[PDB]
Order: structure tokens, then C-alpha cells, then sequence
């Protein structure tokens, strides 16, 4: 479809049409609070008569989950300031850069990075340049160092004699993890291979005999590939503790009210391309809990266990 339809031919570099050397870059570090990752071009970009100007915004990546938002000022947005703005790649971030030979060109994002989670909004926005902001969050667990670019670039607004700048994001995702605690749920080809790498667990559609268990602790990332053929499921929305008695007109217990802090992603399962879902439990959470959800398919059901804390 057209959220990530790839263009083959298209081709840019670092620099663009500005006539700026690399040596000539203004540098820095993404500002980075907790585990969000900001660029924020909103005051890096204006015309100056000193322009074009090059700001080169860095993130280094080598721990889990962490989200990258990029923010990037609209056409028209202010008065003067950024006339001719433009974003690049326009399908950004289903579509990034790479570095092929002196050249940027387009690559799929999901292809690059197994499991990364792009949400269809931002803040209710659609998550596209075009609404000034996108984000991303990259996953429990990355194999191959990856490098990527966006292009925010000003240098073609031209104010008196000022100009604005070309904004570049270079993303540098270091490997971390091994895998992913928790279980993939595989129909029975690069695809598939790394869909059954990736998880502790892997659930094959026929013979199986053991059901899912996620053996989590403290600090830990827990994670879910759920089948293709999914009609609904109640991780992590309704955990039930099998160590009590069962009563189903009991209020529903999200797995978030049960553990304080703990952090779901994905709940929603609408990410684009990859069908899961990833928990993590705070260090500060200390006690034992052994819960199960459930997964119900299309026309039969999964039991999913989840152990917290096991002694
Ligand atoms: C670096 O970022 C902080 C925090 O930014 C906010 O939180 C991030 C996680 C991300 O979601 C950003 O989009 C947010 O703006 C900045 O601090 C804040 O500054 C803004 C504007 O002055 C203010 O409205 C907020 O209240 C401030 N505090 C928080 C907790 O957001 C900080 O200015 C940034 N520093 C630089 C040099 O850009
Ligand atoms: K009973």
C-alpha cells in the first residue's frame, strides 16, 4: 500500500543542494529524556543570512524500547520562515535513508529492524511528517547495528538575504538483547526465519504440547508474537490469578493495574507489520503473581501464563 510503498530510483546525500562540506556540519546530540528520544527542529531550521546551515541531529540507540520522535516544522506554518520546507522521505518513518555508496536512498524501516513499533498516530495525529511530528519505538531486542536517516531541510526558504538550513536525523542503533522472554505464536522467508529467532518460546500451530509461559522478574521485558488468524485477546487487558478461584463477572484487572509502573506497548495492536505486544515490569516491582490471558482465533482458543516474581 501507499504508507510504505518504496521508491527505488529516488537518491539524496547528506548535504543535499546546500553546498555545505560535511566538515562543515553543526552536530549534536537528540535530547533525550527517560526513554524518549526527541530531534526537535522547531528552533534549529530559520532563515539567517549566515545560511544554509547543516544541523545534524544524532541518536544513539543500545538499550531497549526506547522511542524517537522527530520534529519537523510544516510549509506555511509561520509567516516567511518556511516557505519551502520539505521532509524526506515523505513516507517517513515507514520509509528511511541509507547510506549507499555517497548517496542516501529510501529503505523499509520494518525490514531493517525486526519488531520495531510504528503506531498509525501521534497524539491522535496521523504519524507522518505532514502533521509535524513521528515517532517510532524500537524493540525488546535488535541483532545488527543499523543506521538511518530523515531529512528535515529549510535551506531552500529564502528570506532577504537569508536562508534557511537542512535539518538531517542520523539514527545509530547499536545491537542490544538477545531475545525476547515470552512466546511467538508461528503459522508452520527472511521473515519467517527471524520470527522464530526472536522469542524464548516458539508455538507452532500443530503438535504442540507446551502453552505459552512468560517467566518474568523484575527489570525484565516480557514479549508476545499472537497467531495471524487472531480474532481478540485479553493480554495483558485482563490478567486472572490461577492461584485464586475463578469468577468471571469479577472486574477486569489490566496487568498495569495489577503491577504499578509496569509498561505495555502496543496494547492496541495496531502497530503496521508485526503482531505484538511488549510488557515490561519496573525494578521497583517486587512481588510474585502468576496470571493468564487468553487468545481467541478466527473460525478454539490459546492459554497464555504469566509468572511474575517466581520463587
Ligand atoms: C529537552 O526536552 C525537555 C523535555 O521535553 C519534553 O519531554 C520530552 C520527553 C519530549 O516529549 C518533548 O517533546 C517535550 O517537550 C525540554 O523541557 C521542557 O521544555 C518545554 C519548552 O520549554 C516545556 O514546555 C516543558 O515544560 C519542559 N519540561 C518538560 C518536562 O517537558 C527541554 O527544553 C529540551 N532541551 C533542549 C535543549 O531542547
Ligand atoms: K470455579
Amino acid at each position: 500500500d501507499e504508507l510504505d510503498k518504496i521508491d527505488l530510483s529516488y537518491e539524496t546525500t547528506e548535504s543535499g543542494d546546500t553546498a555545505v562540506s560535511e566538515d562543515s556540519y553543526d552536530k549534536y546530540a537528540s535530547n533525550n529524556t527517560n526513554k524518549e528520544y526527541v530531534c526537535d527542529f522547531t528552533d534549529q531550521l530559520k532563515p539567517t543570512e549566515s545560511g544554509p546551515k547543516v544541523k545534524k541531529c544524532e541518536v544513539k540507540v543500545n538499550e531497549p524500547l526506547i522511542k524517537v520522535k522527530i520534529i519537523c516544522p510544516l510549509k506555511g506554518s509561520v509567516e516567511k520562515l518556511y516557505d519551502n520546507i520539505e521532509y524526506v522521505p515523505k513516507k517517513s518513518p515507514y520509509v528511511v535513508l541509507t547510506k549507499e555508496e555517497t548517496k542516501l536512498k529510501e529503505k523499509l524501516l520494518s525490514k531493517l529492524i525486526y519488531g520495531l513499533l510504528i503506531s498509525p498516530t501521534v497524539n491522535e495525529k496521523e504519524n507522518n511528517f505532514k502533521e509535524g511530528v513521528i515517532e517510532f519505538t524500537l524493540p525488546p531486542v535488535v541483532h545488527k547495528a543499523t543506521v538511518f536517516y530523515f531529512i528535515c531541510d529549510n535551506s531552500k526558504t529564502e528570506d532577504d538575504n537569508k536562508k534557511g538550513n537542512r535539518g538531517i536525523v542520523e539514527v545509530y542503533v547499536e545491537p542490544y538483547g538477545n531475545k525476547i522472554n515470552g512466546c511467538a505464536f508461528l503459522d508452520e522467508h527472511n521473515e519467517k526465519i527471524k520470527m522464530k529467532t526472536f522469542f524464548t518460546q516458539n508455538i507452532y500451530k500443530k503438535n504442540n504440547i507446551y502453552p505459552c509461559y512468560m517467566k518474568l522478574y523484575s527489570g525484565d521485558i516480557g514479549g508476545i508474537l499472537f497467531p495471524k488468524n487472531i480474532k481478540s485477546t485479553t493480554c495483558f487487558e485482563e490478567m486472572i490469578p490461577y492461584n485464586k478461584e475463578i469468577k468471571w463477572n469479577k472486574e477486569n484487572k489490566s496487568l498495569g493495574n495489577l503491577v504499578n509502573n509496569s509498561v505495555v506497548y502496543n496494547k492496541e495492536m495496531n502497530a503496521k507489520y508485526f503482531n505484538v505486544q511488549y510488557v515490561h515490569i519496573p525494578t521497583s516491582y517486587k512481588d510474585t503473581l502468576n496470571l493468564f490471558c487468553s487468545i481467541i482465533l478466527k473460525e478454539t482458543s490459546y492459554l497464555v501464563y504469566v509468572s511474575i516474581n517466581e520463587e
